[PDB]
């Protein structure tokens, strides 16, 4: 789809089988998800933002389905202000920034 | 044009005389730039991310150019890491996410 920026770039993404809703966030190198139970092994992180540097848990090689479109790679989860989708997935589903 | 996401989407921008590098961020709602000495009158704001807040300065009716497209609206003024235009401005250019 064409997703004009009027409002936030929200969409509904499927990740360890539930539901949630994210902003693809082309400002963001990294996805970042709030506060949730993943499987499998993670490792301690810390990413920085425009307030400063936060605590992740790492998830790497994760399935997650973005508005249709299936991605398998680094989520990181941990307290950010809403969930994001950053480019290291952006990329996955073949997102472009066009004007 | 078309920039895909393998990397920043930084480009060239043009405000109050100066040349800077933006990221083009639709994550951010307001566009912010990093310190910089603009005349006029402003407006103390906040504005929050990963890690917490910083404290901006909000100047109104600035005139952007982005990579040749002019736009004009709300430009905040703080302690950013990085120089990012948000969706105030770039709706105002015709950019759109494309998947
Ligand atoms: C310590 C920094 O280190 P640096 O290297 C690069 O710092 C930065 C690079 C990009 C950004 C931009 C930010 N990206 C981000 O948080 O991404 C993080 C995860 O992915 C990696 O990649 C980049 C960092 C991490 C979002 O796109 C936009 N934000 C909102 C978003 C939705 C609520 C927050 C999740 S907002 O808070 O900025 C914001 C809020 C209101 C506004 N009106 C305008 C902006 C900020 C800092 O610079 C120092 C040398």
């Amino acid at each position: 789809p064409q997703i004009t920026l009027w409002k936030r770039p929200l969409v509904t993404i499927k990740i360890g089988g539930q539901l949630k809703e994210a902003l693809l966030d082309t400002g963001a190198d990294d996805t970042v998800l709030e506060e949730m139970n993943l499987p499998g092994r993670w490792k301690p992180k810390m990413i920085g933002g425009i307030g400063g540097f936060i605590k992740v848990r790492q998830y790497d090689q994760i399935l997650i389905e973005i508005c249709g479109h299936k991605a398998i790679g680094t989520v990181l989860v941990g307290p950010t202000p809403v969930n994001i989708i950053g480019r290291n997935l952006l990329t996955q589903i073949g997102c472009t920034l066009n004007f």
